[PDB]
């Protein structure tokens, strides 16, 4: 059992690289935002949430980095596991640990144009951009008012294997992540997917279809992946009822013009995704998967991983993974990880926790959790 402290849940990294990396070697950040205030802050050493500010990037023992685009300072809210191996959370929102091989990451602090304090993570579409060819992960996590969240993510990318243990007071205990070493990992996945989808593959990470130098945005060479199907699905639908049921009720729909329209337990068709979707929107869930009331936000999520699993078109099924992925086009790189991680929980694509396929653990009353990081 990890350090406890009245009123916080302990996040222990455990060194699992055999011999790769020394706890000397890795490096942890938790930043998030204040569940009150709002404010993107970062973790400190005692769990306490320090508002991030501008002038982070150039205080003492700030990072300093020279890309093609210029020479810059970053904030250092990094910690190595040789100092602290462990992190405290309060309630918190929104929140990632990264956690780095080798050195820590170069976050740089900003302010967003809604007018708030926030942060640049890595955005490695930009070859410029300064953590570039570094080892990396994050774990996402919520603690609020209903419990804790926390889960490994392959939305962005495959770098490196990495699971989570999350102990409950009372009861719970899972284990949710990759299985496997990096390089049986990379060696598997090139051997696995269909030709579109293996120049994902680099030496430092695994792109997911549509992020960083993936090949799958709109001017890449499979920016069309999905779009035959697509056009299948909705002309279909022009003149079938498309109808599912999960927790929150039957939602039936139809597609008028272009758009989907959904009734729910039988009303009038009034729950709208407005347009057809593009291959990228299938890929990230954004665009006009975004926004809506809660329903028309229930139905955008399961509407986009039934695309990603290719079941548009047996909603019956959609809960039951012995169908998904079963023709092209399918996101072939969700996938893999559900191939290769406990239980085939994975978050391969953004809606994977449609039907609870991903990597999300939850409990009430959160103890602890294990993040076992890998090689």
């Amino acid at each position: 059992t990890p350090p406890l402290k009245s009123g916080f849940v302990t996040l222990q990294v455990k060194n699992n690289t055999n011999g790769q990396y020394s706890n000397d070697q890795i490096y942890w950040a938790i930043v998030g935002k204040d569940p009150d205030t709002k404010q993107f802050v970062h973790v400190d050493l005692n769990g306490n949430l320090i508002p991030m500010k501008i002038s982070d990037n150039d205080a003492a023992g700030h990072l300093t980095k020279t890309t093609p685009d210029g020479t810059f300072n970053y904030s250092n809210y990094f910690c190595k596991a040789s100092q602290q191996s462990y992190a405290y959370i309060p309630k918190i929102i929104g929140a990632r640990m990264y956690i780095s091989y080798g050195k820590p990451l170069y976050i740089k602090v900003n302010q967003a144009a809604d007018g708030l304090i926030g942060y640049a993570g890595p955005n490695l579409a930009n070859t410029s951009d300064p953590n570039t060819g570094i080892m990396f992960e994050w774990a996402e996590m919520a603690w609020t008012n209903d419990g804790l969240w926390i889960n490994t993510t392959r939305v962005d990318q495959f770098c490196y294997p990495y699971n989570i243990q999350l102990v409950g007071n009372s009861g719970y205990n899972k284990t949710y992540g990759d299985t496997g070493t990096r390089a049986d990992l990379m060696n598997a996945y090139k051997n696995s997917v269909p030709a579109e989808f293996k120049s994902l593959v680099h030496s430092d990470r695994i792109y997911a279809p549509a992020s960083g130098l993936g090949t799958f945005t709109a001017s890449q060479a499979n920016a069309h992946y999905f779009d035959s199907y697509i056009n299948d699905v909705y002309s279909y639908y022009a003149t079938h009822e498309l109808t599912f049921t999960c927790d929150r009720g039957t939602y039936s729909g139809h597609v008028v013009g272009n758009d989907f329209v959904f009734n729910k337990n039988g009303g009038a068709y009034n729950l709208y995704i407005h347009g057809k979707p593009s291959t990228q929107e299938v890929l990230l869930g954004n665009g006009i998967f975004d926004g809506g009331n809660d329903d028309e936000k229930a139905i955008k999520a399961q509407v986009c991983a039934a695309f990603n699993r290719h079941v548009m078109l047996d909603p019956a099924h959609w809960n039951n993974s012995a169908y998904f992925y079963k023709d092209a086009p399918a996101n072939y790189f969700a996938k893999f990880w559900h191939d290769h991680s406990y239980e085939n929980k994975s978050y391969g694509f953004c809606y994977d926790d449609v039907f609870d396929f991903s990597s999300t653990l939850h409990v009430a009353d959160p103890k602890y959790a294990i993040i076992n990081v890998g090689w």
